[PDB]
């Protein structure tokens, strides 16, 4: 039914802190993607709705989630975008296949656990 902020941050942290913790993939996702810096200018154009590890961090320390598949639509969205925009062959594409499965292997025990 209802989804308190706290117990949805309890279960739901590990999931996150998984994959802060995947060194290195994790580190092209600790920010969000700014295209100047990383002189990529059609960045926005292809990635309409961006996310990354500290958006969604913020997010669920500050109960901004209902439930919790919209965490996981954060998450996967994070993943898509990294997949949408990057080539397969490229190292940012890889880091994000990395990560990606871990996070489905977290999510699924805590995914019925929740439900």
């Amino acid at each position: 039914k209802i989804f308190k902020p706290e117990e949805l941050r309890q279960a739901l942290m590990p999931t996150l802190e998984a994959l802060y913790r995947q060194d290195p993939e994790s580190w092209p996702f600790r920010q969000p993607v700014d295209p100047q810096l990383l002189g990529i200018p059609d960045y926005f154009d292809i990635v309409k709705n961006p996310m990354d590890l500290s958006t969604i961090k913020r997010k669920l320390d500050t109960g901004q989630y209902q439930e919790p598949w919209q965490y996981v639509d954060d998450v996967w969205l994070m993943f898509n975008n990294a997949w949408l925009y990057n080539r397969k062959t490229s190292r940012v594409y890889k880091f994000c296949s990395k990560l990606a499965e871990v996070f489905e292997q977290e999510i699924d025990p805590v995914m019925q656990s929740l439900g």
